[PDB]
């Protein structure tokens, strides 16, 4: 099995339950799946992750809450710590995603996989076309979507988590 | 053999060289690999793309000349005609990367948007071995010293035969 | 009195009204305010804007529809045709403020504001704090906030103007 | 006299010397300047800034070292704490321009993202005027040639002397 990890910084319990979706959706694919969330500067339950572990697994998919469209300072201060491992260039070809909230937040995507990027991590992004077809798709199956995630965006959690698993399983076998 | 796209926008000619050797760099990585340019609103034996072609490709390498930063309008321009593509979702799970020419991060970033939601898997530059290339040549005994540098072609090359191999093992 | 410019692209008359709405407030602001709209690849009676004309302002505000969150291709390309003011510096000190559409676009902000930028001009954000402290304050008022532009981004559109306008008449008076 | 803030950040003294100069062109504009760095998480003779004494300047300058194409962490965790004064609108209509050091476009972006949104009007480089500056250097018989050069100090005076005259224009 390959191994994943779901990190995340949750402020209010969100980007926490949009990370257990994307844990289990991974699961389903295939993949050994970890899930911590990053230091402070709330499930207690859920292990803390430190910046050197990052290395120890095959897929990794960030998730973090936002401050009026940027990242949270956690999550940043969190990835700056990982210095020593892109200049060992640890995570070169490691499959990576990214998943954003504002419980919209481009420039945060946009930073948080530019750091993604700067490690040299495969980028698997989100199924717009595909997370707008859902609804569409569940009308047709007969049961429509309708601080606290939506049943739509735990699906297109899931979705990730599995779409990442599978590709990052394609990568290794 | 996976197929690949290098489609790329030059304005003198700079990145042209760069798609070259990124084109050959994804030969040597067992892909077959068509060259090609954006229309314009100077080689004209390379062939003009369409915007509906690009379905047709396992993995599509995109490079274009920057203007003060952004995109050069030839290729955003062209990519908005793909709505038809992106609506049908025929960009999805095929490999891209992009090569930017003057720093010029936020024509990356836009290039890079247009393809994310495309759903296209991305493969950035890598950085740290970009870095280590210098020593790594110094230590074999050629130094690196408008026109690619040697170390630039070379990152174009490798760039090009990485996002070949990624594919290949995407599709095999 | 000061010249200023109040230049959109609409594409299905949501922008179209926000402009008018920010000229309105520009007017209350004290300054001469003209309408235009740019060129094609829809009221038109709005006539139609051209790059080199820009010059002729002391204040410039641009609103435009967004793909996706990136800029419409008919404003960037009208201002890509701008770089012999660019190589003049006829822009430089003089008023901007951008105005962006999604019937989050921060993207589209960022690019527009970053050809807005590098011609020197004066950039006048949003008013984010005031725009929210706006239903508390029409609440306590008594007329509260509740494809087409609502009420209350009509006003954000108004104050925006006037804003601008009184920022440029203090720069040249 | 308008009252100007100059803060930076400097991790190896590079910017320290850009807002030094910044200081030095915004005081020829006739300021008040006060030149402070923010809090870490080298020179201790430049006084260290406090969050909330931001609100009582007419105009801010703000400058930071940047890394690989990003804010610094200690100038965006500074900025962080300003949560009060945006709440209050402390910042409204005051005059901030932003400078970086190494490109760092996404480092600009970002700073000026945090300074839009406190309603901060922005005043930008003059970029056509900065390609001007050579010619008319090497007219007035001075041709430019980890240390800013005269080029760049020259650009940070001239900034830094423009928000001056900007603010006092403002406020008079
Ligand atoms: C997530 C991450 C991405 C980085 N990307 C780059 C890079 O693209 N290029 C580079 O030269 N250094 C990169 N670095 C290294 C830092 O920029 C920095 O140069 C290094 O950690 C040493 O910094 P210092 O000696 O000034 O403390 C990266 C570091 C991290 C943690
Ligand atoms: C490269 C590209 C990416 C697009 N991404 C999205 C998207 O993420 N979400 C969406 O709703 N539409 C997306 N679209 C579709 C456009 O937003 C637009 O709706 C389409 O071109 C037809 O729109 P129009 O009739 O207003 O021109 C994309 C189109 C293109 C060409
Ligand atoms: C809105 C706008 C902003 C520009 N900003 C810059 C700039 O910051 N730096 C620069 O060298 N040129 C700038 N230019 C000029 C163009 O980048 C370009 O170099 C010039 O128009 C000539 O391009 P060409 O000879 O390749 O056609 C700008 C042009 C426009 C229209
Ligand atoms: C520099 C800065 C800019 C901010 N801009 C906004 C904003 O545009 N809109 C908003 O609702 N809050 C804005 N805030 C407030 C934060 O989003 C946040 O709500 C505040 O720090 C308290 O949030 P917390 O209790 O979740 O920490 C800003 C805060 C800072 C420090
Ligand atoms: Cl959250
Ligand atoms: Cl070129
Ligand atoms: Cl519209
Ligand atoms: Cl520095």
């Amino acid at each position: 099995m390959v191994k994943m990890l779901v990190l995340y910084y949750s402020a209010y319990g969100y980007m926490e339950q949009m990370a257990k979706a994307a844990a289990e959706g991974a699961r389903e694919g295939g993949a050994e799946v970890t899930l911590k969330r990053v230091p402070e500067l709330i499930d207690q339950e859920v292990p803390i992750a430190t910046p050197g572990e990052l290395a120890d697994y095959d897929a990794i998919i960030i998730g973090t809450a936002t401050r009026y469209g940027m990242m949270a300072s956690q999550m940043k201060n969190f990835l700056d710590q990982t210095g020593g491992l892109w200049a060992k260039g640890a995570l070169i070809n490691k499959v990576g995603s990214v998943m954003v909230s504002t419980a919209g937040a481009e420039l945060a995507l946009i930073s948080t996989q530019w750091q993604m990027q700067h490690h040299g991590m495969i980028i698997v992004p989100l199924s717009y076309a595909y997370r707008e077809q859902m609804g569409n798709d569940v009308v047709r199956g007969g049961a429509p979507y309708g601080r606290q995630p939506s049943a739509q965006e735990l699906d297109g959690a899931r979705f990730q988590g599995r779409r990442v698993a599978e590709i990052t399983a394609k990568l290794h076998g």
